């Protein structure tokens, strides 16, 4: 089983290749990490296994979900420290995902009810609804388009939060640049309508994510920085006219950063739509051999370093990914929600618990969080 | 006792088990003419008292968007279909012909005089989807032509004539392919139908076309020989709707009314399940979980006065639970039936199943990947 061959992720000697994908769960009451997060990650940690935390706030304006953790205050650092200590006592490596939602927010999640910030003034269309603190779903408002200086301050918010993660004992951080959030709002040409140095060409639309990654690489080292992107996911109206083009341009920038710095990033982490059920339709699988369909392999081939694939992977699919060189590591989201011992289950090829969408974003520290049973 | 093998009275048709061959385009009907290979293919899969639904069958020269799909709009096609039906009936199976117009899901290569495909709209399917071309490449859907009410009535007439033709060929009945973004679904879904006449806008307006199609075929061959297939929640070919449950319920109410007005029940309602599963997103008109998906299916079933067939990713275990819980009366299987000619028997005995080869789903070979899948 290739999933359980060791892999050297930069400075971290992993004993297997099953990764916990980052997953917002909203148990961090008042944006402060709670003891329950420690129990949740401890359940899923394994000796030599890699974990990536739920998206974590980098500033008071970065939230778009209720009760998600921050790491921009020293109070949060102290609470994260206790969670990190418990995961490390199980021998796992854990990275903190740094998350700014950009325009995917609401006045209720913003200080003084301010407008959320983005690359643009265009709001997410009404095709999408935001989860509200009361449990209803609200409308995405009109965001404020930020100037060059505010962009530098946001970059500094990434830098300071990476430093805060190291201060909490995290082995590294992951830059959330996927799923139509702030970084994706600069990447995707379906969103970025700027005419300044951050908009227009492929090159200009990559400047934000380049500035963010370089800032954190300089602060804590390339080998403690992972970068997550989703060029082929159109979440929250974040589609690009050429996701192949955009993926390769990101890969180029990551390679140049690694070359300029003399060291490799911890990994590139690419996540894709899950098309598991498109086989049941007449035309669902037509086009599967086009280059744009082979995007995951194209980016892997162009990238120098560790590659984590994500989106719809199973035990069988993840084994195949590693053995074919499509990826070095495979991250699992939904399966890890309901299977705390997913690593053991994948190893034994044991049955897998089903997950419950209703309890993905509730505040209960136990129900739908830590009460999914072990084998 | 396996509930899949308790008998079922689907109108005047007495079935021995509830495992159904789902309708499956396979492209062996060279030049749109049923060939002997279809006879062998359907015979291999027929069982005593089993129900087979054929591949989508063209109702007119404009109705095709795959190569070498059969038609049933010529008498030559009727004659060749008759030999296939006879072979299936020889084994005691019930078989319905699925009548299928692809609408905008076509290409000039498939249309008379290279004309534009017809649809409710002039909007093409997006570049997220492809068409199978005759040479086996995957191509781009072109811009369709939106038809007026008179042309709509002529399409209705095509269905009616093709339904009469199927019964003439000996088919026990027909199925209306009103699902998966094809012509009928292009009228149903408000993600496709941007019309402003009496066929567009409101739900009732958007259900006009399928109502007239079903009523025409019902009146021509009798309601108990008509099945209706829909897919209210589906990504396929951009066929999304802002409210799939309410769209589904409105179709069900029209079917219930057609039944009450004609004094008889349709053969069945056939619903396919979504081609997706959510990942914690919140999109207008997308089902958010398998639970929301399951409730949608059962809500449609409970609202419909008659037989319910469910399809889309079913296994032996999920089919048994579906019938056991009363969520469906019959379960149609597609891909597993491609690779297991004796799928029914394998499900009865809980035997291992053959893998299937997607590569030969749509080739023209009369044997390879069609009839050479082994029996138990
Ligand atoms: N004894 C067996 O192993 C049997 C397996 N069966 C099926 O026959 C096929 C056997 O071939 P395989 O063992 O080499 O697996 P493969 O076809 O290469 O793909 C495995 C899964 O990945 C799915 N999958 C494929 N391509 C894509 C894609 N682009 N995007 C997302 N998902 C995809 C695929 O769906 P479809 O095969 O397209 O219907 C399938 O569910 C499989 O589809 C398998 O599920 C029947 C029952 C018996
Ligand atoms: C409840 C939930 C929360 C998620 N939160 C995040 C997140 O905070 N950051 C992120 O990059 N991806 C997030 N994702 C996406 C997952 O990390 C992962 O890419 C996706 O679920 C991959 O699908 P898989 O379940 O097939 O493994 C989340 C997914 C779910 C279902
Ligand atoms: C190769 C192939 C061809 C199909 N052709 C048709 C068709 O012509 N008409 C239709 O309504 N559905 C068609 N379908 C969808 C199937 O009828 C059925 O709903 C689907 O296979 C889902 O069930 P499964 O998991 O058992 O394969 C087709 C599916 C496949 C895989």
């Amino acid at each position: 089983n290739p999933l359980f061959s060791p892999y050297k992720m930069g400075k971290f000697n992993l004993s297997h290749r099953v990764v916990l994908a980052p997953m917002t769960r909203c148990r961090a009451l008042n944006n402060i990490p709670q003891a329950a997060l420690g129990e949740y990650y401890e359940q899923r940690a394994t000796a030599g296994g890699f974990l990536i935390t739920e998206g974590t706030m980098i500033s008071p304006t970065s939230a778009g979900f209720p009760h998600v953790p921050g790491i921009f205050t020293k109070e949060q650092v102290r609470e994260w420290k206790k969670i990190v200590d418990v995961v490390h006592a199980k021998g796992a490596v854990i990275f903190c995902q740094l998350w700014h939602v950009g325009r995917a927010s609401h006045e209720v999640y913003q200080p003084a009810g301010a407008a959320p910030i983005s690359s643009t003034e265009k709001p997410i269309s009404n095709r999408w609804r935001i989860l509200m603190p009361d449990g209803t779903h609200g409308i995405y408002p009109k965001p404020r388009a930020i100037g060059t200086y505010e962009i530098s301050q946001v970059v500094e918010d990434y830098r300071r939060s990476a430093l805060n993660a190291i201060e909490a004992g995290f082995d590294g951080i992951e830059i959330h640049g996927a799923h139509g959030y702030l970084i994706d709002q600069f990447l995707k040409d379906g969103i970025n309508d700027r005419t300044d140095e951050y908009g227009g060409s492929l090159a200009n639309r990559c400047k934000f994510i380049t500035q963010v990654v370089q800032a954190v690489v300089s602060a804590i080292g390339a080998d403690r920085v992972g970068v997550r992107v989703s060029p082929a996911i159109d979440h929250l109206d974040a589609m690009d006219s050429n996701p192949l083009s955009l993926g390769l341009a990101v890969v180029e920038r990551l390679n140049k950063i690694q070359l300029h710095s003399g060291s490799k990033l911890a990994y590139l982490h690419v996540t894709q739509p899950d098309y598991v059920a498109y086989g049941q339709t007449e035309a669902g699988r037509l086009g599967s051999e086009e280059e744009e369909a082979r995007l995951m392999r194209t980016l892997r081939n162009a990238y120098q370093g560790t590659f984590i694939c994500s989106g719809g992977y199973t035990r069988e699919l993840g084994i195949e990914a590693v053995a074919q060189g499509d990826a070095d590591l495979v991250s699992y989201g939904r399966l890890f929600i309901s299977n705390p011992d997913l690593v053991m289950r994948i190893k034994l090829n044991a049955p897998l618990n089903k997950y419950n969408r209703k309890t993905f974003y509730t505040q209960d520290p136990v129900v739908g969080y830590t009460d999914y049973p072990f084998l």
